[PDB]
Formats: structure tokens, C-alpha cells, sequence
């Protein structure tokens, strides 16, 4: 048994980035001893991400490697730092490199790199991988250093043709015993085996399996276009997140706050914009701390950004609107918002937010500055699917495609920060991230393709992670597809796109709570119920939409309404179905109406079909009453839509087989009355101004 | 002017019989002196009404005129007694007498009788009558004298033929002056001249007038076929009625009453046979001083006869039936009722009574014992329509004809007793006429003719009048046309013929009361009403009926219920449709149902719209109970069929949102209650026997 106190894992870092300080968390797991060479310096190895390079790591190796030019009772491992995690212990790892037979261990993989032509010296293995990877090797600190001492080469050369060619001796590979991980059993190379890994949990850490050679590796190694399938994998392995610890480095349970510039973006018609802007004085974070930028790109929605801005300047510190008439393309307005930031040193965070998310969490911002991340993101999941604000991986062509946890994430079966390729709609960024890491403008701008991509992108060429969190329910997003902005009120018609949003805005507060019961519903008249049904602003938006429609109804209009022997008991109404409203009330009868009804009269069931429903205005000067009469339907849906005093003075309804009345009408209010039979209702004369009411004859 | 009283009116009677009487109350009337010639003796002249004859009347005129034979200052006018009636005073009689300047004038007709070759000899008249007429003749004694001096035949010529033959004299017509009453002045034969007669009315006398003449004549002849045409003026002229003094004969305003023989016949499958059995139990008059004779020829009534039996041979003085065994066709069997009054001296009136007839009046048979008739009839019609118990008139053919008066007769606009030519169904004759006047035995049978038409043409040919009263409300006749006698129970089936009679048998007794309010209909639950419908005996019926067709409903039978999401609400019923009497309820519903509703729901019309309409069986042995459900309907009826206690122990109908409980049923009451959404009514569990229940789904 090889003493873990003789192992020593050497490494190459020219800077903290992200990657290595994922690396030294998996090192420090498992209690490995690192040492890391170059810290200070400046990386001379050329663009190893574009094409050959890294001779500057063996010229660090080769001089650290003499002071371990004698040390025979030293294992040394060499791995890279970046794009490497480690997945097996210590003790485990000894014990495999002594399995093997071998003074030299190197990784094996798929491609013979960067010479291709030299993939014949290599000896034939039956179905093991061939080639060598310098990206990690182990073995005796003097048989490396026996190799690294032959390094005389440029910066600027590659690392692995000089590993190759120091292998492809064969006289040279048995003096020394050098040998290759064939079936990935100490190192794990991505490049060409990504069918190969999957995942293998345990209780509280997480490690990789080779079904290809069923085998558990320690080195896990994301060479060449594999750099994002490693974060997914670094999600968990080791310790990042198991199923009974959760994730391991996330906040789970949670004197000034930085200072914000908060950004907002409209770039197309957005429902529900003057709920959102409402909204953002809400947000629970010191206003004071806050910059607020707001882009708007559709003249729909200057008047709605005009009615909130004198709020909103006296709310934050400072405030900046660039609307319409500036003609910023998305990407432009982007630019411009995140460059206001970076070129300020006293923006410490930048919070950047879409008009088609909905923060139902209002400590959002506190939330992910807490994570202390450098570029994190709320999650935000289309009410009921699977659409969210992020992407789990991405297609040969950079496109969306579906990763293998993405399911359990957006669900939150699994819980944590995790490290994405892609964000949107909502992200927060460190500010010096901005100065330090990307100083460029042209961040989501300069090239034919789409900002957001390009935005994402930006960060991952220079090796930022883009974290995302669903350690909370943070909100949701708004379905923008098809928004009809042709009506006075536009939002009154998404009840089926938008229905939680269309709750909160239309339907009366006290609904839901009625709809559970407790001494909310009254009974006026022996069966006539009454409860709460609309909210304020649905009835004025309603009231205006007829309105402005303007073609009442006069002479020659028939209601299905019985007096007498005959159905000839008119009203001054419109019809939902003349102002293209009807489908929409529909659903307000299925959704709301019916399972009210079914609570107050057990034993009934509804559809809640209905062939007529119209708005009834009462004036003095036109028809201010209605004459006693039955309804052609099973029960009757009456809703008020203003205030009695305030637009009109005049009683409701009078239930004659009761001698009941209803004399004041509450406004978002309705009553619920059997249409046929027993209810001989009448309508009472409006005396001032108008009385508008909203009336379905509901199971016909 | 002639003094009135030098006129003196000789008229030949044999007998005093009613023609006669008729005669000398219009007689009367005027204050006329009139001479009866032959009161005693028997009459010798042959058979006048058939052929020639009436000799034996100027016999006995001639022996009167040799007192008279000198007296210039006496003005005499010889008439018939049996067939004549006087219209006009002697003032007026005589005045138009001088007017016309003649000595003795004669009636006038329009046919030579009986020698038509004589009609060359007669004088041209224009327009007017041209030939004599024996029957009536006005002029001065001496004048006459000279003329029935010559009589010298025998009692059986021609009477006319004597009289002709004198005036087609030309010299002694000159000579004597003698002259025809041509255009109507005085005298009026009806034969040859019906058409030009009709009736003028004055305030308390009538008169008749000569359209074609324009003549207002004093002496009404109904010669030859025209008796009955005379009977027809006779009701009336002169003080027979009177629009302002009604009738002037009648009884109009109302110790041992006359023994009485009651025949009842039973010809044809009457409805509502044992309701007429239990009405003669009910008659006002002494049952010890009636003897009961019931012919019944239906072997479909034998056991209606044999239940009540019992109870009418315990009623009245003396019973006895003759069923269907002996084969007695309906002539045979009414001239055997008439002949045990004929041969029995102690049968004082005799009372024939049919089976179709229904008294309403129970003091039938004593308002026409009052009116002291030979035989009299109480007026019956069918109700709602013109159909009676009588002719007004007769055809040439003598059947059916409409009269002048028939319809101011049935709908009693003038009241009165009436000679008619035609009486049925019910009438009171009496016993001394069938002895004295009619003693044959073959009075309904003996020629090929309808045994009630040769019952009074017996009756006309021996000179009696039928009379007819409709002075009082005596009842209706029944409709036995299409009486459908295959059913357990076939007086069910009789709403549509005989609706009267159906509601006093079948419906509640206080269902009317109960619909003109008054505190009877009650309200047990809030919207569910509870009235009396169905009588005792209707119930019992009906579900008689049912249990009788036997087949109940049992698995896979849907009723339209709603309960839950679905209308798998069963029921062990019987429909109305399956035993054929859908229609025959659905006009229960219509008649009693409908305007119930109506009053108890002011404002909701119904045309009693039902589909669903079945008998409910509860049984312990199956389905004693019923689960909680919505009807497929507007309104629901239900009537109870049995008595709670004494057929069943177990609940009735519970309403689930009123916790309202109808635990104790009423027999023939009925529930109304909404069907849909408040009324979620569930049926309690029936624990021993059986419970019927009628349900109808009205208006769905
Ligand atoms: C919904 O119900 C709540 C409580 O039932 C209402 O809140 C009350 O509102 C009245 C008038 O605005 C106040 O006087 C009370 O003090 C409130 N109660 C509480 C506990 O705050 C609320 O107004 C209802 N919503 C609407 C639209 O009427
Ligand atoms: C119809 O109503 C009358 C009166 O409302 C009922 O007559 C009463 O009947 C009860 C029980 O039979 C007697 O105790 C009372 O004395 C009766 N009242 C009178 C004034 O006679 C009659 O019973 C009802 N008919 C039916 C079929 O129930
Ligand atoms: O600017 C740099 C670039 C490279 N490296 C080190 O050189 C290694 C080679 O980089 P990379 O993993 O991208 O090469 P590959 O494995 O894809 O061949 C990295 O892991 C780093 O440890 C560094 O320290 N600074
Ligand atoms: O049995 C008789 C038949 C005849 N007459 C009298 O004779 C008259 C002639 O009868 P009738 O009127 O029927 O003869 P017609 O007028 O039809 O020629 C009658 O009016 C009676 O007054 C009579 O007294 N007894
Ligand atoms: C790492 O070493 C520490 C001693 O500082 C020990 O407490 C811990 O259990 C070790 N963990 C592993 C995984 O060896
Ligand atoms: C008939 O004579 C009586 C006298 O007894 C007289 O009272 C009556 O008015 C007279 N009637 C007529 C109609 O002449
Ligand atoms: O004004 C009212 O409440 C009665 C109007 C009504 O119910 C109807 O529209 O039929
Ligand atoms: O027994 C009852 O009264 C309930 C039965 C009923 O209402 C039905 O037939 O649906
Ligand atoms: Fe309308
Ligand atoms: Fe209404
Ligand atoms: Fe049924
Ligand atoms: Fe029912
Ligand atoms: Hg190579
Ligand atoms: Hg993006
Ligand atoms: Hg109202
Ligand atoms: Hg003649
Ligand atoms: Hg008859
Ligand atoms: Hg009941
Ligand atoms: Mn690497
Ligand atoms: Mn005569």
C-alpha cells in the first residue's frame, strides 16, 4: 500500500478563473495535497482553446520536477486545472496506478492530437482507447522527471506532440515503463466518449461510471469541445449535489447593501406592463441603492411607462428612460444598459430584467447577491411547462437542445445553483466582473446572431459560469406570442395565454377566499346568492369596451326572456359576441362561475354554457327599468359594474315571489338566482346618471 | 160597429182532449162565447185524419142553426175544436168581417179537397187562395141557416164536398153573398201555405202573420199534415209565451205524493253506470211510493247491477230486474216496463229513465208530477253542444229536423213547457192515459221502425202531446258513442267524452276549492307546494291498472334523472305510454295541472308539456328507496296512490338544501316542486308493504 502522503498533484493556473477553484474544491474533498505552478505569471502558451499550445505548462513542470529528480518514494499526478475534476479519493487512486504495472501512467483517448499521421507507431489495443492525452498522467517523481528534463521547446509549442513523440519511443517506453489508461480507469477524457460517462450517485457524493469499459474513474477530464459537458457533470461529482445533502455549495438556508443598476427591457408588447412597473416599487431592497435604466421599444407602451415614471423617480435614487424615438435594436439598448455600469465604479451588481418576467418573490435581488456568484440567474419556468429562462445544453450548431437533468431542474426535483449554458430574461452580474474580465461594449451586439446568444457566448469564450438558481420559487414568465394590441384594453383578452396573471388583475381579491366558504357568500333573497366575482378594474375596462363600441341596443331587440305568454321583454344591452369577447367570458363561466355555482347548490353540475350574455345600461333618458319577467335559462349570473351613488341612484333587483329586494348593489359583486319557475324577477328604475350591469343566461 | 156580443163561436168536439182544451183557453183568452157541439156522443164521421168524412158535424150544426134560424142580428163562426187556435179578439174578428161585405165567409186553401176537378168552376182570383175550406167559416145566422138546412147525408161524407158544391153555385152565390176569406184576412190554413206563416211577437201576447199577404189573421187552422206545425204556434199564440210574462201555462214558481213506477234501461255500455245506480238512492221523493223495474241488456254491467242491488231492493217499495239471459231486445223490454203500469191500478205515473240520462236536479220527478201533464219530459243536452232528448220539428220523411226555436230552447234563452214532436231518454207519463188512451202492448215494437220513434208517433197518432220542460236545470245527457269497455277499469279512459262526469269521479273534491285559494293548498317546504288532485277512487284505479299490466321496470331502465355527472337514477315504474293512457294524462295536466301551477307561481305559463309520466313501486324487496337527484325537468308532480299506515310504513320525499322532510303522505294530494338546481330530493326508504307513487316531468 503506497502511502497517500507521497502523492502530490501537480498543477498549471495562471489565474483563480472559476474552473480551478471548481478543481481545487474537488482536490480539497478528497484531501489531496495540490501544488499549482504559475500563478502570478502570464499565460505564453499561445490559445489553447483554438489550436496547439501549452508548452509553458512542462517548462513550470520541468523546473519544479528537479527537486524530485531522486525521490523515487514520490507518486506524482500532473492534471490540467481548468477543465479537470476529481472524482475518486486518494487511496483509491494508488491502488490503481499500482494495479497497473506502470512508472509512467498517461490518459488515453480517441484522436490521435495534433499529428494524425503518427496514430500508426501507436501499439494496437483491442478495444480500449489508442492515443495518448498529456492532459494528465501519473507516475514516480523520478521516471518524470527522466521525461520532463528533455523539454528545450518554445512557449508556444505543443505539449502533447512532445508527450507523443517521447512515447512513441520503443525503446524509450519499456526502459522506462511507460504505459496508457486504455479503458479509463484512473483518467476520464471527454473527447470522443461522451455516450461513454454517465452519472452514478451515492448518499452524499456523486462519481462517474465508463459503461464502455464499466469502470470508475478519478481524473475526469473535459479536453477540447467538451468544456460544458464538464459543468454539467461538475454539478454534482463530487459533492456539488447529492440526493440526501442537496447541493453542497449553494446558500440553501439563508450595514449597507451594494449599489444596483437595475435594467429593464421592453422589447416587444408585453401584457400586463403596468402590473410589472407597479411592481418594481415592490422589489424588497433599499431603493436608495438602486439605478434604474428602463429601455421601452414599442410606442404601445408609452403611456404606460409615462403613468409610472413619477413614481418611479421619486422610488429609486436615479432614473434613466431611453424610449421608442432613440430606435436601439435590442442588442444596442443591451449594450448601452451593462456599459452604464461597467464605466461606473460605484456599480458593485447589475440586475438585468426583462418586461416578460414576473418576480412573485419579492427578495429576488438580495437572493442571488447572497449566492455571491458572477453571473447568476433567478429561474423562471411558463406557468404549467417546461419553457424556462435557461437552456441545459446546447446542439452541435450552439442551439437549444435538451440536457439530462433538464426535466428534474425545471420541476425542482433537484435543487441548487447550477452551472448553465445559457440565461435570460433575468440575471444578475457582478460589476467587476464588467471592468475586470469583459471591458468590451460589443457584448451582446457585432455579430449576426442573436443577442441573447451572443450575450451567453461572451461569457463562456472568456470561462465565466453562468449559474442558475431554483433553490427558490422565484416567479414565472409571461406568454408574449401572439398579443393582440388592437382593443382599449388589450389585457382583457388574456384570460387563456396569461390566466394567473389574469386572475390577479380582473377577478375580485375576495373570491378564492369565498370559493373556500367561510361566511363571505351572503343569501339576499331565500335561493338568490351573492358573492364577490370581478375586481374594480375589470368592470371599468369592461364598461369602457362597450362604450367604446358604442352601438347599443334599441327598437326590435329580443332577449330570451319570459312575461307573460310571450318573449318580448327587451333591454338596451350588447352582446359579448358583437364586441369578439364571448369565447373569453366563456372561460370566466367554466373557470370561476361554474365550481361556484356546484358549491352553493350541491347536486348540480355545470358546463357553464351559456348562449346569451350581454352588458345592460339603465338611463332615464332610455329605459331606466325592466318589467317583471323569467329567464330562458337554469340559473342566472348577475354582476354589477359600477357604484350605486357615485354613477347612478336607482334600486337593482325585486324578486316578486319573495317580496325581496335587492336595493344596493355592490360592484364587483354577483348574484346567483334561478332564471325559470320561482324567481318572477324585476327590474327597478334607474332615476340618475347610468347603471351598467353584466348579466349571462347560463345552462339554457 | 157589431156589438161582440151578438158573436157566438160553434166548434164540434167529441172528446175533451188536449187539442181541444188548447182551443178554449185561446178562447178564453179573447173572452169568446163559444157552443161545444157533441161533447158525449161518439164520433160517427170516420176516420177524418186518414180520409174524407165529417158529416156527422154539420148534422149536429144543422139541429143548432134551427134555434137561430130568424136571427138577422146574430153573427156566427163555426171552427174546428181539435186543430185550431184563436189569434184575435172578436172586436177585431168581427170589424174585419164587415170589411170584407160579405154574408158568409169562408176559409180559403190552396187545394181543391177533395174533388181537384172541380178547381175550373171556381171563380180567378189573382194572387189569394182560390178554393174553399170547410174548416172554418164566419156569417150571419139566417144566412147560415139557409145553408146547412140542406144538409140530408150521412155521417161519413165529406163534410168540405157539401160545402163546395153549395158555393160553386153561381146563383146561390150571389144570391146568399157568399165569399172566401182569399188573402188570409181572417182565417189561416197552414197546408199549402207553411211558408207564408211566421210569428209576431207583442210584450204579453204573440199573434202569427201572412208575409205574403202581409195580413195578421184571427183563426190558426193546422189543416191535414200540418198538426205538428201547429204545435210549433201553439207554444205561443196567443199567451203560450210571452217575452215579458215567460211562459203562461207552466208551473214556473213551484198528504201522499202519487205511487210511482221508475223504469230504468240500460240498452248500450253506458259510462258511469254504478254512479247512476247510487243516484237512484238519491232521487227526492218517498222511496216506499216507487217501484223500481231495470232492464239491463249488457252482460259488461251485470256486476255493476248485482253491487248495487242490494242497496236498491232495500230502498224502495219493490224491485225487479231482467238481465241479459232473457234476450229482450229494447222494444220488448219498454213495452213490458209501460204494461206492469198499465195492468197495475195502483201505478199512478209511470217514470222512464235510461241509462245515458244523468239528473242533477234531484227533484226531478216532482217538478214534473206538478206540472200535471200526460206526458212531459225533463230537457237534457249534452253539455256544451245542441244535442238533446228532443225534436223540434220533423222532416217530410219523419225523421230528424232542425225547428225554428230549437236552438233558443236548448240554450234556454225562452223557458217553458213545450209541446214537441219527439221525447227519449227520459219522460213521465201518465197512468191513466196508458190505460184509458194508449191500452195496446205493442207501443215500442211491432213495425220496422226505432222503437223510440214508434214510441211517439203512438203517442201523436192518438192526439197526445208530448211536452218538453225546460223551466229548471234537470241535468245532461252522457256520451256512449265509442265507450271503449276493454280495460279493468274503462271509466278512466272517459276524460276526453264525458269530462264532467270524470272530474266529479276521479278528481279531488277539494282540488276546485283548493284552486280558488283559501287556505287549503299548503307549502310544507320552501318552493315545494302540496294541494289535493286525485280522489280516493282514482287512485285505486290506477294503480289497479297498473299492477294488472304487471310488467314493472327492472334492470336497465333509465328514468331522465341527473345525480352526480351522469342519469343512471333508476326506478321500478311502469310509463303511461306502455298501457295507453299517455293522452288521457297528459289532459289531467293540461285541464287541473297547468292552471294550479300558474296560480302558485304567479308569472310562469305552462301548456303541461310532459314526456316522462310512469308509476312508482317501493317495495323492501326491491328498490325500496330512491338516492339523492336533480329531474330532467321544469317542475315535478307527485301524487301519492295509497295510504301511509294501512299500505306502507316508510318515508316520502326529503330535500336535501332545506332539510325539509315530507314524512307523512296524503293519499289523493300531489306535490309540486322545481326539478332542476334547488331541489335535490332524495326518497326515504319505504320499510314495509308497498308505496305508489304518479310522477310526471313537466316542461323539460
Ligand atoms: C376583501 O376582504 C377584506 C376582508 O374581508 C376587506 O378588507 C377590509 O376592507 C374594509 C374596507 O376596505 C376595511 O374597513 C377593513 O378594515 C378591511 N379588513 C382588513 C382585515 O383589512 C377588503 O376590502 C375586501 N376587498 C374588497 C375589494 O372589497
Ligand atoms: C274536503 O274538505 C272538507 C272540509 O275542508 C273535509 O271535510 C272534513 O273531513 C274531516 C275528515 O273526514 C272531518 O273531520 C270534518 O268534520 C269535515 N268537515 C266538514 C265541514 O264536514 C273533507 O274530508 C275533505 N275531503 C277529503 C276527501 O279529504
Ligand atoms: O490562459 C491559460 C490557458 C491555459 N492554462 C492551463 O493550461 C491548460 C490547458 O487548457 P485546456 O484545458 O483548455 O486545453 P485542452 O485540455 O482542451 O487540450 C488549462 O487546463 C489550464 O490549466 C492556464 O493556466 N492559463
Ligand atoms: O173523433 C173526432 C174526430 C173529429 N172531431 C172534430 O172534427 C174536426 C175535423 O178533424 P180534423 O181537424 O183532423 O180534419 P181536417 O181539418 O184535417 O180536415 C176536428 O177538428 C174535431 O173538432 C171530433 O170531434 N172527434
Ligand atoms: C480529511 O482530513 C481531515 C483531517 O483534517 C479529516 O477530518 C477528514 O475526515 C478527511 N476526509 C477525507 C475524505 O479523507
Ligand atoms: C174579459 O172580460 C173580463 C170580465 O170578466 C175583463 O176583466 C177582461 O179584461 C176581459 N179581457 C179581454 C181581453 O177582453
Ligand atoms: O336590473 C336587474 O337586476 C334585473 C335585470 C335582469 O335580471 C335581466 O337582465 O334579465
Ligand atoms: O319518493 C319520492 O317522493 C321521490 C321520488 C321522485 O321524486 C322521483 O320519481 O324522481
Ligand atoms: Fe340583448
Ligand atoms: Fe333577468
Ligand atoms: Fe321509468
Ligand atoms: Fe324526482
Ligand atoms: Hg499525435
Ligand atoms: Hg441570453
Ligand atoms: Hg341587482
Ligand atoms: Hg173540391
Ligand atoms: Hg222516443
Ligand atoms: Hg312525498
Ligand atoms: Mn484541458
Ligand atoms: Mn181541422
Amino acid at each position: 500500500p503506497v502511502n497517500p502522503e507521497k502523492l502530490l498533484v501537480i498543477t498549471v493556473a495562471t489565474a483563480e478563473t472559476e474552473g480551478y477553484l471548481r478543481f481545487l474544491r474537488s482536490a480539497e474533498f478528497f484531501n489531496y495535497t495540490v501544488r499549482t505552478l504559475g500563478l502570478g505569471e502570464e499565460w505564453r502558451g499561445g490559445d489553447v482553446a483554438r489550436t496547439v499550445g501549452g508548452g509553458q505548462k512542462v517548462r513550470w513542470l520541468k523546473k519544479e520536477m528537479e527537486k524530485y529528480a531522486d525521490r523515487e518514494d514520490m507518486i506524482i499526478m500532473f492534471v490540467d486545472s481548468y477543465d479537470v475534476i476529481l472524482a475518486g479519493s486518494p487511496t483509491e487512486l494508488l491502488k490503481k496506478f499500482v494495479q497497473s504495472g506502470s512508472r509512467l501512467l498517461f490518459s488515453a483517448e480517441s484522436f490521435c492530437w495534433p499529428e494524425w499521421g503518427l496514430a500508426e507507431q501507436y501499439p494496437e489495443v483491442g478495444t480500449g482507447k489508442r492515443f495518448l492525452n498529456s492532459g494528465g498522467f501519473i507516475g514516480f517523481a523520478t521516471t518524470i522527471h527522466q521525461i520532463v528534463r528533455q523539454w528545450k521547446y518554445k512557449d508556444d509549442d505543443d505539449d502533447q506532440l512532445f508527450y507523443t513523440r517521447l512515447y512513441l519511443d520503443p525503446g524509450l517506453r519499456e526502459k522506462l515503463s511507460l504505459n496508457l489508461d486504455h479503458k479509463s480507469r484512473i483518467f476520464q477524457n471527454l473527447n470522443g466518449a461522451l455516450d461513454e460517462v454517465v452519472l452514478k450517485f451515492d448518499r452524499n457524493r456523486v462519481r462517474i461510471r465508463n459503461v464502455a469499459y464499466d469502470t470508475l474513474p478519478i481524473v475526469v477530464h473535459g479536453n477540447g469541445p467538451t468544456k460544458l459537458q464538464l459543468n454539467y457533470l461538475g454539478n454534482y461529482v463530487p459533492n456539488g449535489w447529492t440526493p440526501e445533502g442537496g447541493c453542497g455549495f449553494c446558500n440553501q438556508d439563508r450595514q449597507p447593501p451594494p449599489r444596483v443598476f437595475l435594467a429593464v427591457f421592453v422589447e416587444q408588447p408585453t401584457p400586463f406592463l403596468p402590473r410589472f412597473l407597479q411592481r418594481l416599487l415592490l422589489l424588497d431592497y433599499p431603493p436608495d441603492r438602486v439605478t434604474l435604466f428602463l429601455h421601452n421599444n414599442e410606442v404601445f407602451h408609452e403611456p404606460h411607462i409615462a403613468d409610472s415614471w413619477p413614481q418611479l423617480q421619486d422610488h429609486f435614487s436615479a432614473v434613466k428612460l431611453v424610449g421608442p424615438e432613440e430606435a436601439l435594436s435590442p442588442g444596442e439598448a443591451r449594450d448601452m444598459a451593462m456599459d452604464l455600469c461597467r464605466q461606473d465604479p460605484e456599480c458593485e451588481f447589475y440586475f438585468s430584467l426583462d418586461a416578460d418576467a414576473v418576480l412573485t418573490n419579492l427578495q429576488t435581488l438580495r437572493i442571488l447577491i447572497e449566492e455571491n456568484r458572477k453571473v447568476i440567474a433567478p429561474m423562471l419556468s411558463r406557468h404549467g411547462k417546461l419553457w424556462s429562462n435557461f437552456w441545459g445544453a446546447l446542439s452541435p450548431d450552439e442551439y437549444y437542445a435538451r440536457s439530462e437533468d433538464y426535466v428534474e431542474l425545471v420541476q425542482r426535483k433537484r435543487v441548487g445553483v447550477w452551472n448553465v449554458p445559457y440565461i435570460s430574461q433575468a440575471y444578475v452580474i457582478r460589476g467587476d466582473t464588467l471592468r475586470m474580465e469583459l471591458p468590451q461594449r460589443d457584448v451582446f451586439s457585432g455579430s449576426d446572431t442573436d443577442p441573447d446568444m451572443a450575450f451567453c457566448k461572451s461569457f463562456r469564450d472568456k470561462g465565466i459560469f453562468l449559474h442558475l438558481s431554483n433553490q427558490h420559487e422565484f416567479g414565472r414568465l409571461l406568454a408574449t406570442s401572439r398579443y393582440d394590441t388592437e382593443h382599449l384594453h388589450p389585457d382583457l383578452w388574456q384570460i387563456f395565454d396569461n390566466p394567473v396573471d389574469w386572475k390577479e388583475q380582473y377577478i375580485h381579491e375576495n373570491y378564492s377566499r369565498a370559493l373556500e366558504g367561510e361566511g363571505i357568500v351572503e343569501q339576499p333573497c331565500p335561493d338568490v346568492y351573492w358573492f364577490p366575482l370581478l375586481s374594480e378594474q375589470m368592470c371599468d375596462e369592461l364598461v369602457a369596451e362597450m362604450e367604446h363600441y358604442g352601438q347599443w341596443s334599441g327598437g326590435r331587440h329580443e332577449d330570451s326572456r319570459l312575461a307573460g305568454g310571450y318573449e318580448n321583454v327587451p333591454t338596451v344591452d350588447i352582446h359579448m359576441k358583437q364586441v369578439g369577447y364571448e369565447d373569453q367570458w366563456l372561460q370566466l363561466l367554466r373557470t370561476y362561475v361554474g365550481p361556484m355555482t356546484e358549491s352553493l347548490f350541491p347536486g348540480y353540475h355545470t358546463k357553464a354554457r351559456a348562449v346569451m350574455n350581454f352588458v345592460v345600461r339603465y338611463r332615464p333618458d332610455e329605459q331606466p327599468s325592466l318589467r317583471p319577467h323569467h329567464d330562458s335559462s337554469t340559473f342566472t349570473l348577475n354582476v354589477a359594474l359600477n357604484h350605486k351613488g357615485l354613477d347612478y341612484e336607482g334600486g337593482g333587483c325585486r324578486f316578486l315571489r319573495y317580496d325581496c329586494v335587492i336595493s344596493s348593489p355592490r360592484k364587483g359583486w354577483a348574484l346567483l338566482h334561478p332564471g325559470r319557475l320561482t324567481h318572477y324577477h324585476e327590474g327597478l328604475p334607474t332615476t340618475w346618471g347610468t347603471r351598467y350591469i353584466m348579466v349571462s343566461f347560463v345552462d339554457p
